[PDB]
């Protein structure tokens, strides 16, 4: 319940710039591949969004 509710807004963007229609297992893939390199370390609106939500949780 922690992890699995904030995880379902990132997924919105991804399916606007690119598309819904791409598969599930490309949509894991294009959230993996922000999240993991954005916490180690219309664009704005979406980069504002993301940076609040690689905030929260573990993550290495």
């Amino acid at each position: 319940p922690s992890n699995v509710e904030t995880y379902e807004q990132i997924l919105q963007w991804v399916t606007e710039v690119l598309g819904n229609d791409i598969p599930h297992d490309l949509i894991i893939g294009t959230a993996d591949i922000f999240i993991r390199q954005l916490k180690e370390n219309g664009i704005n609106i979406d980069s504002l969004k993301f940076n609040e939500l690689v905030k929260l949780m573990k993550n290495i």
